[PDB]
Parts: structure tokens; C-alpha cells; sequence
């Protein structure tokens, strides 16, 4: 139609390809190899790719060799939409039931892999058929290296470090877009995306447009027509730092102890939860919106 077909098999394979490297922990070989892969994949689609490298400081003082990866399509268009996700994997499994796993990196299949894999498939479609507005795909680094449950000292703003850096130092001067859409944990079987509070406060028309498109397409069992909780995530820093109204599409459970999927920040954030039908619902909705709303 006006709108390309999101190939969920393809998105799933992009998730699997990330996970295959090993956990994408900043400073590791797996992180460097996966980042190189992500950059090359955006370039093959025809994006103008920027690799923003910066040394960021984690809550414990670790210097992180961070790399935000930006792919820009129709780069001279002043009218743009930002689509983003984090690509790092957490170095801890600090919600794992087994204390011997708390200090072990997780695969981050849903928490990292899913949003990036959905965006890779979206970007693949954009490369084949221009939507008529500029699109920037951003994979933000060092999102999930915040203070773990077993550390008692507090550090403000310890999450979303790559986004914090970019928002202050964008890849092009005074970068702006009409709106932003973050995908985070968009791969889990039977995921439920509620209207997140920061998204509504900053960008209710964007929320409404996306949730209505999802309903039009038949994905209302995923895009729940209800208010969710407030979630700390990369979009808050895009809102505060670049003044781009942005939303978060994220699996939320209003009755979970953490608000997240059962496997969040555990060793079970692995490929077994990833589901083509969930990826399809998220990805096709985003295509509908950027091409056709
Ligand atoms: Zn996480």
C-alpha cells in the first residue's frame, strides 16, 4: 500500500543476531563487534551513519567506551521523525532470584535486542521505500548500566547515559525532529504496551496517533487503550535535552512488582521470550504512523 510490510521473521533474526555476539556490555568484545554490525546494517539500507563515540562514566566510576549509532535517511529534510532504542546489555542480573546470578550480564534479548531489531527491520523498509519525511534511527548506548539493586550508594541519572550525552551533544547541531518514538522491550510474547505517563505528559497527541493506528490495524491486544505507569527511559532525556516530544512503547505490567516483564533484569531475558507476533504489532504500527499518519 502506502505502507511497507514489516517482516517479523526478519526482525526476529536481527534480535537473534545481536544476542549471538554475547551480552553487549560496554567495554567488551561483544559490544564492539555488535556495534560494528549495527552500523554496517544501517549503511547497507542507505542511511547516512554517524558513530558517536564518547567516554561515559558509570555509577561506580567505570569509564565506558560508549558508541551511539545514528542512521539518517533523507538527511537534508528539515521535517524529521526520531526512532530510537538502546542497544547495550546490562552487566548485571540484579533481579534474578538466584543471588549467584546478580553480577552476571544478561543476554538482553528483549531489553535491548527487541527495540533495535524492530528498528533495523523498519530501517530496511525505509531504505527500500522513502516515507517522504526524514527519519533518524538512533541506537543509544549505555542505557542499562545504572545502579544495581545490591549497591546501596545513590547516583542521580545513572541510566540512559548515551542518550544524556547525545541530547547535550547531538550528531548535527541543534538537532530537532517533530516527534520521537522509543521502542524498549517490544519483543516479549503477549507484551502489553500501555500509554506511559511521561509520554502522555510530553506527547499525548503522539501517543494517541500511535495507539489509534495500532487499533486500526488490529493490534489493540498489544497497544492497550489505558494509562500505564511512569517509566524512566531514554525518551525522558530526549524530551528534556532536545525538546522533542517523545513516547515510549514498552511492555508494562500494572500488577508486576517491578512494572516490567517477569524476566526483566534476570538471566531469563533471553531469546525464549521473543515473539514474532509482538514484534509485528510494534513494527507495523510504527510504519503505519511514519508513512501514513
Ligand atoms: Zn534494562
Amino acid at each position: 500500500s502506502a505502507v511497507p510490510d514489516f517482516n517479523a521473521d526478519s526482525a526476529y533474526a536481527y534480535v537473534a543476531n545481536q544476542v549471538a555476539f554475547g551480552p553487549r556490555v560496554p567495554n567488551t568484545a561483544a559490544h564492539k563487534a555488535c556495534g560494528d554490525y549495527l552500523a554496517s546494517e544501517l549503511k547497507r539500507f542507505g542511511a547516512k551513519v554517524y558513530q558517536q563515540e564518547a567516554i561515559l562514566t558509570a555509577y561506580d566510576g567505570t569509564k565506558l567506551e560508549a558508541r551511539n549509532i545514528i542512521g539518517s535517511f533523507d538527511p537534508e529534510n528539515s521535517k524529521r521523525v526520531l526512532l530510537f532504542a538502546h542497544w547495550d546489555s546490562r552487566p548485571y542480573s540484579d533481579h534474578d532470584p538466584d543471588p549467584s546470578k546478580h553480577r552476571t550480564p544478561l543476554d538482553g534479548a528483549d531489553d535491548g535486542g527487541s527495540g533495535v531489531g524492530a528498528l533495523l527491520e523498519i530501517a530496511r523498509q525505509i531504505g527500500q521505500k522513502a516515507p517522504g519525511i526524514g527519519i533518524d534511527i538512533i541506537f543509544f548506548d549505555a542505557e542499562d548500566y545504572g545502579t544495581p539493586e545490591f549497591v546501596t550508594d545513590y547516583t542521580p541519572d545513572s541510566w540512559c547515559l548515551g542518550t544524556q550525552f547525545w541530547a547535550k551533544n547531538p550528531h548535527v547541531p541543534n538537532y530537532t525532529a517533530e516527534y520521537g518514538i522509543l521502542l524498549d522491550m517490544v519483543g516479549g510474547k503477549n507484551a502489553t504496551f500501555f500509554k506511559e505517563q511521561q509520554s502522555l505528559r510530553a506527547a499525548a497527541p503522539i501517543v494517541e496517533m500511535v495507539w489509534s493506528a495500532a487499533r486500526d490495524l488490529g493490534y489493540g491486544k498489544y497497544f492497550i487503550n489505558a494509562a500505564g505507569g511512569a517509566i524512566t527511559d531514554d525518551h525522558q532525556y530526549v524530551i528534556s535535552g532536545r525538546n522533542i516530544p517523545s513516547i515510549d512503547i514498552i511492555n508494562y505490567d500494572p500488577e508486576s512488582k517491578t512494572g516490567f516483564a517477569s524476566y526483566w533484569h534476570t538471566q531469563k531475558d533471553n531469546m525464549e521470550n521473543i515473539d514474532r507476533e509482538t514484534l509485528k504489532a510494534a513494527g507495523q504500527t510504527v510504519l503505519e504512523v511514519i508513512y501514513n499518519r
